[PDB]
């Protein structure tokens, strides 16, 4: 049984405009992949979600972040990929990570927000 | 030799008139509009009275052709607007391949809020 890569947008302004579905993907993740650890930590703290491993997906270390996320998915854990607040949110590194999961045949599920 | 910009424009399913002027004007004056859902995009354009626009329609099997068309237009100094759905993350939209290709080509990719 494989984990799912959930792709989750963060709202601008009030974090209570997230959905329960979206926050559930964070609670249920083996790790949270993100491009802004500070904003991600603030988001987790807002919802009382403690102890989550954060995986940075910056360009330089992208290959390493991809390996880390693939390993978790293949081990059966979901991973949440959190994009910086904004809509639309541009992230080439994020896309690269989702692409890698899809190429490996792993489920990639966007979460409505 | 001035590079065109790929503008990524998020569009809602309803209440289209709540889109910003900036976003509608971007679509109105774009050199071409790239979209994965041509039917939905035509409905949007008709709504705002945007007539005669060149559309680049993205399909998996013909991914290359849509990407090539967009990159060629950007290299020729024309802006292109990629429409995506407002409610899901842009990096999940299959059409994001066109934004990642523009980035790979050193072309500007700009979100329109």
């Amino acid at each position: 049984h494989k984990g799912t890569l959930y792709v989750v947008a963060t709202p601008l302004g009030n974090l209570d405009d997230m959905t329960f579905r979206a926050v559930n993907t964070l609670r249920n993740a083996g790790a949270i992949a993100c491009e802004d650890t500070r904003r991600t930590s603030i988001l987790l703290k807002h919802f009382g979600i403690e102890g989550k491993r954060l995986v940075s997906y910056h360009s330089f270390n992208e290959e390493r972040a991809v390996r880390q996320v693939i390993e978790l998915l293949e081990e059966g854990s979901d991973v949440a990929l959190v994009t910086d607040a904004g809509t639309p949110a541009i992230s080439d590194p994020g896309y690269t990570m989702a692409s890698a999961a899809h190429a490996a045949g792993l489920p990639v599920v966007p979460v409505p927000g």
